[PDB]
């Protein structure tokens, strides 16, 4: 589930930032070519940082937790 704090990896073959992991800086519900937003740290050819991405072009990869269970 991609909520707002949550990071996920690049699915878009467009997107300058493929294969690297960004933050979910707020979700719109009303109708957008990319209802997530993502954020980024590097830039691209154009000069941006933050853009829109849609959920299912996103993977949910963030720091696993170090105990399984005791």
């Amino acid at each position: 589930m991609v909520q707002r704090g949550s990071k996920v990896r690049i699915l878009r073959p467009e997107s300058y930032w493929f294969q690297d992991v960004g933050t979910v800086a707020s979700v719109d519900q009303s109708g957008i070519k990319y209802p997530v937003i993502v954020r980024f740290e590097k830039v691209n050819y154009s000069g941006i940082n933050t853009n829109n991405f849609a959920e299912d072009e996103l993977v949910e990869v963030e720091a696993p937790k170090a105990k399984p269970k005791k």
